[PDB]
């Protein structure tokens, strides 16, 4: 049975609600993003109407082939009616086609659903800027003080002149990227630009990026894993034993392993800096760790909900405990008294 904070009052649509079987009284599934978490339940036998960005319908009828008169993609930024209800998709800033969805409802209520966002400033210039919201249900992923990590573009300056060193240093090295989901795409294709390559995968990883519409992506990617010194691999097997069976598999073409592990937040982030980070090594064979979020910094989160003033805030992150329950009422209720909404 489909929980609360998925429901959107006053219409027939639920948001991410796909694993509940028949929602009752449901008249359209919005699906924020493709990551298994908010898609669990849909598939070729599924037969209502659902609502999501373009990139998110490619994935739908490629990946997990959906029928197409059941797919209903929108363009951001655009006052769409849906069901007689009018609704804009925005830009989340997390993974290649995932958005918001603002809800204008019958009784002049307005709802703001993030899905999974990385908030940011520039969110305070799109069509939010032109009215009041009521409600907010947020992605609470990181809603605690203690989650910090660097900018992307910092991660990313760091991944490119660490890959560039060891492989002016070493012509020989290969350089691997764990992957497990679509997100977080910049970390490899930003590596094979500052190299001259074009970035190696699988049969399965290539067909998935093929649905993004990543400009010029025919010039940046391939399924020829001998032509290209940047492969991807499944991040389970990003560790000692899995590269080590790779580097068998390149024919002697290569004496050394330099590889990325992009996490989210962890531990070692209340100690180091982006600069200070090093590598877990064994022998020809070294690991990194890099804290590419695609999810808001408490920092962040604190802005966007400072400048938009919810009247009520609903978590759809963390919710499953007492305790998180209370420590997020907290921090709003902080932000609130700090901010005079
Ligand atoms: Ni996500």
């Amino acid at each position: 049975t489909c929980p609360f904070y998925k429901k959107i009052p006053g219409t027939g649509f639920t948001v991410d609600a796909f694993q509940y079987g028949v929602v009752e009284g449901c008249t359209a599934y919005f699906l924020t993003h493709f990551h298994s978490d908010h898609y669990a339940g849909l598939s070729k036998h599924f037969t209502f109407p659902v609502y999501c960005s373009e990139i998110t319908g490619n994935l739908l009828k490629n990946k997990l082939h959906v029928q197409e008169q059941y797919i209903h993609p929108l363009p951001l930024d655009t006052e769409c009616i849906v069901n007689g209800v009018k609704v804009v998709l925005l830009d989340a800033n997390h993974c290649p086609g995932a958005v918001m969805i603002l809800f204008y409802l019958p009784n002049g209520t307005v709802i703001l659903h993030t899905g999974d966002f990385r908030a940011d400033p520039s969110m305070e210039r799109s069509l939010l800027a032109d009215q009041k919201v009521h409600m907010l249900y947020l992605d609470t992923t990181y809603c605690s003080p203690e989650y910090t990590f660097p900018s992307q573009q910092e991660v990313i300056r760091f991944a490119i002149n660490t890959a560039f060193e060891a492989v002016t240093l070493n012509p020989h090295a290969l350089v691997v990227c764990g992957t497990y989901s679509i997100g977080k795409e910049k970390v490899f294709l930003a590596i094979a630009d500052v190299l001259g390559s074009k970035v190696g995968m699988s049969q399965e990883k290539y067909k998935t990026l093929q649905c993004l519409n990543i400009p010029e992506i025919n010039s940046l990617i391939t399924t020829d894993m001998c032509s290209s010194l940047v492969h991807l691999l499944p991040m389970m097997q990003i560790n000692f034993k899995g590269l080590q069976s790779h580097l068998k598999k390149c024919g002697g073409k290569y004496n050394q392993i330099l590889a990325f592990r992009p996490t989210g937040w962890t531990h070692s982030n209340k100690f180091t800096r982006i600069a200070d980070v090093i590598p877990q090594t064994k022998g020809n064979i070294s690991i990194y760790g890099i804290p590419y979020s695609e999810h808001s910094s408490y920092l962040e989160m604190k802005r966007f909900v400072q400048w938009l003033k919810p009247q009520k805030i609903i978590p759809t992150v963390n919710v499953g405990t007492w305790k998180s329950r209370s420590t997020m009422e907290k921090y709003f209720r902080e932000w609130k008294l700090e901010a005079g909404y």
